[PDB]
DNA sequence: CCGACACCGCATCAGC
DNA sequence: GCTGATGCGC
DNA sequence: GTCGG
């Protein structure tokens, strides 16, 4: 983090933007120059050298000038201190609530962890599980924790089925020492992208780690995504593991590649690449990647065998997990 | 100047 | 119920 | 907020 302060506040101002302004295209932005800026090898000495990085225009070249010079930057320290802003920034940080519940508990006066334990009738499920975990949610997870979770996980899949393959993606993948939470990708041969010839194939899994008390709640489920709590078990006397999220996405094992390949992000890895797909005259998904006819209009899956042919298509030179952290 | 900005599953609600 | 728009987290 | 045509 050689440039962590200029990071940090590029990220406070993208999260102004999207919670408060509700401006997803300038969160981006922000995110983006962040990111380019994260992984520059310089300790950044003025916003022009910044603003040589593709991501980083004039103004936020402007912005590192009063950030460099002075420690801070006014347009935070005010925004700071708006309690319309405060309020709906502390909420959003609660798992279901978003820019706009946000906005409209502060509306109702609902604004502080206490308002929002005494109006619990006034939250969807979803946002309930997020309120009754929210310290847990903060926490990050050891990546010593994360071999613990992986191990039961694929174990418990085994004893359903031992043809499902379940694969650890998100940052744990990308070699991270530490992850917001656990994403796992599943497959099964009897679902593809031309069959599904077993149904609750998700269901199944969920059920079962449910049963050995490794999933606690459930914020949302289908036939493909699964997003819920887990908790990793303690010994006697041991005091209890903070509750983690997990999700799972069920993948036709056909479109392996396409599927690990997204799970495996970073997301804003994935924004990028996606985008060099599109000028490069193709569309990626977590599916596919196909072509773009000149009417604009996705044509049919290409062949794909592996991450790298992915990137063959776009003319990237391969990048290892571990190269995705953007 | 200015249109484009990655792409999608599940939850919830309004209209028919 | 079916479908489409919108929210929220991927 | 930034960028490409
Ligand atoms: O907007 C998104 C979010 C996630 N993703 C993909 C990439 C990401 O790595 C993966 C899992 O999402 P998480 O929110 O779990 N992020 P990640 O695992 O990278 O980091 P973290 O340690 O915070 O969970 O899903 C996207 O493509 N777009
Ligand atoms: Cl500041
Ligand atoms: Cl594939
Ligand atoms: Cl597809
Ligand atoms: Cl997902
Ligand atoms: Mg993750
Ligand atoms: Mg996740
Ligand atoms: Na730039
Ligand atoms: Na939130």
């Amino acid at each position: 983090t050689l440039n962590g302060g200029i990071t940090d506040m590029l990220t406070e101002l993208a999260n102004f933007e999207k919670n408060v302004s509700q401006a997803i295209h300038k969160y981006n932005a922000y995110r983006k120059a962040a990111s380019v800026i994260a992984k520059y090898p310089h300790k950044i000495k003025s916003g022009a050298e910044a603003k040589k990085l593709p991501g980083v225009g004039t103004k936020i070249a402007e912005k590192i000038d009063e950030f460099l010079a002075t420690g801070k930057l006014r347009k935070l320290e005010k925004i700071r201190q708006d309690d319309t802003s405060s309020s709906i920034n502390f909420l959003t940080r609660v798992s279901g609530i978003g820019p706009s519940a946000a906005r409209k508990f502060v509306d109702e006066g609902i604004k502080t962890l206490e308002d929002l334990r005494k109006n619990e009738d006034k939250l969807n499920h979803h946002q309930r599980i997020g309120l009754k975990y929210f310290g847990d949610f903060e926490k990050r997870i050891p990546r010593e924790e994360m071999l613990q979770m992986q191990d039961i996980v694929l174990n418990e899949v085994k004893k359903v089925d031992s043809e499902y393959i379940a694969t650890v993606c998100g940052s744990f993948r990308r070699g991270a020492e530490s992850s917001g939470d656990m994403d796992v990708l599943l497959t099964h041969p009897s679902f593809t992208s031309e069959s599904t010839k077993q149904p609750k194939l998700l269901h199944q899994v969920v059920e079962q780690l449910q049963k050995v008390h490794f999933i606690t709640d459930t914020l949302s489920k289908g036939e493909t995504k699964f997003m819920g709590v887990c908790q990793l078990p303690s010994k006697n006397d041991e005091k209890e593991y903070p509750h983690r999220r997990i999700d799972i996405r069920l993948i036709p094992k056909d479109q392996y590649y396409c599927g690990v390949l997204y799970f495996t992000g970073s997301d804003i890895f994935n924004k990028n690449m996606r985008a060099h797909a599109l000028e490069k005259g193709f569309t990626i998904n977590e599916y596919t990647i196909r072509p773009l006819g000149v009417t604009g209009v996705a044509g049919e899956p290409l062949p794909v065998d592996s991450e790298k042919d992915i990137f063959d298509y776009i003319q990237w030179k391969y990048r290892e997990p571990k190269d995705r952290s953007e």
